[PDB]
Parts: structure tokens; C-alpha cells; sequence
């Protein structure tokens, strides 16, 4: 029976551990939930996973285990701090285990000097620090390195868990890492990861931002009697819509209706009528700080849900916000003639 | 004079704090700049929740000279906005001062900022810091031209003093320590800015003394019933060594004007329960060494630390080679007779 660490700290990212802990003990391999300390009742970061460890990084020795699993949250910034974890992950590497490491997780590789010549992937946020390291860094679901598997945030830990799972010898009723058609999500699901609706709800929430984003631009763009920030509108308009159109095509295929939805809701008439006059630089300011909250919200879904394809629209829909913010902050700082004032945004989070 | 402060969600409470109050005190113009408007940022301990004044998207670095950029969560979240990476490029560029501290740091290694600089900040970021080719110091505050750098909260005092005497701020109606002051009681300072209180670090001080008096009574026992040569010798010199703990915290406890005195207070096996208590120290320590506004206070958790990580390997070591040296399978006993 093939045993397996899986790592952990304070503030682990909940379904990092989940997934692959699920995933594991489906296949009928032996976890074991390795701490810096026993009886300590380690939480995950948004309060789901709550578990005390199996042993400790201190004891634990590394021959006995076919492979070891880092996840990320901020849990890596204390492991990396505790010299037996670094250790240990440095011995599983050196025997040839698999070291299965997502997120965060690499900054453990790091503090080992683990990452030098290696092709691997992490939370993009940690991308400069695995570089720096000697990490041919890539934007990749999945990098495999030898022993060494890297992903990179939740919507990844289906075909984390299933690259870690095959190469222990259990690649079954499980897709090959490489099928371009998977349904990813429905795995990560029977792991404990976002159910249908749980992806629902998260499409729903960037899809009402994106729509009352755009009835906010043709208001302002009306109002805007300036001929090229009208048009810088009118472009953001074009990219709304096509914003909706992603959206509500990956809503179809999870089996809602949403143009019917939104049409019977009608949530956003009152976004036309509310009646704020027609200064030029206003509707600007207006529409820098709309864009502004669509970064921090569609930024916070990026890393919320277990499906790698709703993570993906968040991610071109962020990527589009930046954008388009750097535009809007461009026209804002050439039609102001004083010292330009903060962004106004018109909704809440 | 306008400073900007950078902030974000889960930003150490106190990293910010300080140094906003210390500018502020000072009649400096202190500019929050966040992410966005309208947002709610909140300190990783809860006490800290404000909005920001301005966003780092329209703000122009030439207008302002300081830049401070506090730690906790808040740099992970920092680093990926270009604006604020942009913003801080910038102030390095143009010679302004630029003050990092705690997890601060991760915002330069973003701008690609630290080759070749002296720098500090959190041990956690510290490989990470090397890797980026910064000159990296073990101490409270380091200087390389307009880069200024601390490592943690005990920090906070003296990372705020460097920053006011480089913007010409020596002090109200009293003179600031200079920040080569050997002697200086730089946890009022902290707690006049809004840092921990003399009530607080008595606190951390006290928690701290709780778990060593614990764990010496502990090997106490252990020691005594330990056969082992080599592991009775182990935990006498362990005894040796909380005693001189002990010594520490009752001494700087005596300091801040309390008196510690007037208050009340088989063989593998050992080490096991040896090692199981310096593994609840090693948490319990490690968390006070990043609580508290006082190096002073810090200055004795981390040595507690250090020794408790010291004797961890020792432990274990020993540990290993009694495991290694247990006969398989073992031999069969009987009761007396």
C-alpha cells in the first residue's frame, strides 16, 4: 500500500489539502498528515479544513514515503521557516519520491535550493521568487519534472491530483493529463472541491459585475460629450459584451438559461434612469473606479473555485480589466487640468 | 512633505500603524494608497480597518518623499497590482525614500529592485531576498542609499525613527533617538505610536516564561527517570538552558517593573515526550517573536527560539540512532521469577 505525506501549516489553501487528500484516499493509499507539531488543530485559510497531523517533519522519514504533497495558502511561509520540513522535502527529492507541490507549496523548493534548472509552475504571485530560484517558470496547469509536479492554484488541483495519482500506479475511470476535453471539475467534485453550483454561483457573480459594468459605459458614454473617451467607452462596451457572451456560453453548458434569467430579473434597469448629470471628467473618474472593483472581484474568483475552466474566463476577464484600466487612467490624467482625483466607483464590492 | 503608505487586505496591523502615526505626529501629509476606493482594508489581527485615500493606479511617485510599504499578507496581494509595482520602481528610480518592512520587502523583489542592495526584511522572505541579489542582514534596520529595510513589528520604532530623520523630523518637544542609540527605549516609542502597550509585552513575556517553567519541570522529571547516559546528559544541559531562559524573562520582566517572584507558578520514550514539549515551543515562541513592538522582548523570544530549534536537532538526532539501535524483532520477556 503506497504512503503518501501530505503536508501541512496554518493557513493552508482549504481544498489544496482537500483534493488531493480525497483523491488519495479514493485510490486506497495510505495518507499521512505531516505538522510541525501534534495536537494542534491546523486551519485552513477559509475555515473549512480543520485537521491535527498524523505525525511531524521532524520524525518523519522520508524513505517510507512514495511520494509528498506541499499545499499552498500562506502554509508554505511557516513551513519554510521550520528547518525539518525543508529537510525532509529535500530528502524525498534526493531518493527520487514524487514531490507534488501547487500554489504556494514551491516556496518550500525554495527555501531547499530545489528549484534550480527545474521547469516548474506556482501561484503567480511567488512566479519572480521560483524564478530567481532557478525555475524555468511557466504559466502552465501542470508542469511534471521528473519526481517533481507543479500547479499552480485550486481551478488547477484536478489534474494536479490525477499527475500525482497516475504516477503512484492508480490511473483509474481517470483522464490522461494530457486529454484536452476533460471535465476536470467533476473530479475535483468528488474530491471535495466546488460542486456545479458552487461554479454557478461564481459565474453568476463576475457575470451580474460584468453587466451592470456595462449599462454603467453606455450611460457614460452618452454622457461624454468628448469624442474619445466616448470611443474608449465604446471599445470597454464591445468587451463587456463579449465578457457575457464566455459567460453565459460556460452557464449554457452547466445547464442554465441565463439570457432568459436576466431577462425575467431585469436587475440593472434602474442603472439607465438613476439620474448624475454629464460632466466629462466625472463619467471617467466613474468608470476607472467600476473597472477598479471589477479587478479586485473578478480577482478574488480567479482563485475561489476547483473547475480550471471558470478560473480561466476570470483570468481573461481580469487580464481585460487591467487593460482597460491603464487606458481609462491614460485619457483621465490628459482631460484633467489640476491634480486628479481618486477613482469613484458607483457599486460596492 | 507627502509620504505614502501602501496598504492592502491582511497587512500586519501594527506595520502600518506605527509608521502612519509617527508621519502624521511628525506633520507630515500621509497619503494611504490601496488597491482601490471603497475598500475596507483590514489587518491581519483585526484591529486595523481604514480606506484608502488614494489608489496606487493614479498617484505619481515624483510628488511624494517616502514611500513605506508594510508587511503581513498585504505584499502577496501588492506585488500583483503593476500599478503599485510601477509606483514603487518609480520612487526607487527618482532617489526618494523608499522603507520596507516585515513581508514590505516582496514589492521590491517585484520591481526587481534589491540586486546588490543591503537589504533586510521577515527571515521567512529571506532566500528569497538572497536570490534577488540582495546583500541580506540578520539586523533591526539596514540603509543602503534610499532603501531602508526592518525585519519585523519588534522593529517598528526604530524603521519609523530612520525614516522622520531622513525626511529632517528629530522630534516634538523632546529629541528622537538617534537610530545608532545602543540604549534607547524604543518600545515607547512604539507604544506612542500605537504599538504594543507595557501591559502587552508583560503579556508576551509572561506566556512565554509559562511555557519554559512548564517544559524545565518537564526534563526535571524526565531526567530523573532516564537510564540513557548520553540523553540524561541531553536534558540536564536542556535544564542548564531554560534555567538561563527563565534568568531572561524574569529579568526583563523585573525591568518593565513586575515581580516574577511575588507571583506563584521507556528510556525512547523520554525523548519522545522531550521532543513533543520543545515542538509546542518552538509554536508557542515562534508566534510571540512576531507579536510585539519591543526588540527587546523579541530579542528574547528569538534566542528562546534558537535554542529550542537547536535542541530539536539534538533531540532527534539521538532519537534516530536509539531507533536504529532497537533490535528486530525484540526479544520476549516475563513477569518476576
Amino acid at each position: 500500500k503506497k504512503k503518501v505525506a501530505i503536508l501541512i501549516e496554518q493557513a493552508v489553501e482549504d481544498t489544496e489539502f482537500i483534493i488531493p487528500c480525497n483523491g488519495l484516499k479514493q485510490a486506497g493509499f495510505e495518507v499521512v498528515v505531516l505538522g510541525s507539531r501534534m495536537n494542534e488543530k491546523y486551519k485552513g485559510k477559509r475555515g473549512r479544513l480543520s485537521t491535527q497531523a498524523d505525525g511531524t517533519t521532524t520524525e518523519a522519514i522520508a524513505s517510507e514515503f512514495d511520494a509528498v504533497v506541499i499545499p499552498g495558502g500562506m502554509a508554505p511561509d511557516k513551513m519554510r521557516r521550520n528547518p525539518n520540513t525543508v529537510r525532509f522535502v529535500q530528502e524525498a527529492m534526493e531518493q527520487g519520491k514524487l514531490v507534488a507541490a501547487v500554489c504556494h507549496g514551491p516556496q518550500v523548493l525554495i527555501e531547499g535550493d530545489l528549484l534550480r534548472g527545474k521547469q516548474a509552475t506556482g501561484f503567480i504571485a511567488i512566479s519572480k521568487d521560483m524564478m530567481n530560484a532557478g525555475a524555468d517558470y511557466l504559466d502552465e496547469a501542470l508542469v511534471v519534472d521528473g519526481n517533481l509536479i507543479t500547479s499552480r492554484e485550486p481551478g488547477d488541483l484536478a489534474i494536479f491530483t490525477t499527475a500525482i495519482l497516475s504516477r503512484l500506479g492508480y490511473g483509474g475511470a481517470l483522464p490522461d493529463e494530457k486529454d484536452r476535453n476533460a471535465e476536470w471539475w467533476k473530479l475535483a467534485d468528488a474530491w471535495g472541491g466546488s460542486t456545479k453550483g458552487d461554479i454557478v454561483r461564481g459565474l453568476n457573480t463576475a457575470l451580474g459585475g460584468e453587466r451592470y459594468s456595462l449599462e454603467a459605459l453606455e450611460k457614460y458614454t452618452e454622457k461624454e460629450s468628448d469624442v474619445e473617451a466616448k470611443a474608449l467607452f465604446q471599445e470597454m462596451i464591445t468587451n463587456k459584451q463579449r465578457h457575457i457572451e464566455y459567460l453565459e456560453t460556460y452557464l449554457t453548458r452547466l445547464g442554465e438559461k441565463p439570457s432568459l434569467s436576466a431577462n425575467i430579473a431585469n436587475q440593472y434597469a434602474k442603472v439607465k434612469t438613476a439620474l448624475t448629470g454629464s460632466d466629462d471628467i466625472y463619467q471617467i473618474r466613474s468608470a476607472l473606479g467600476d473597472i477598479q472593483t471589477g479587478i479586485g472581484d473578478i480577482g478574488n474568483l480567479c482563485a475561489m473555485y476547483t473547475d480550471p475552466i471558470a478560473t480561466a474566463i476570470f483570468k481573461e476577464i481580469y487580464k481585460d480589466l487591467v487593460k482597460y484600466e491603464q487606458r481609462l487612467v491614460s485619457l483621465y490624467r490628459t482631460r484633467t487640468n489640476a491634480t486628479v482625483q481618486p477613482p469613484k466607483p458607483t457599486t460596492g464590492a
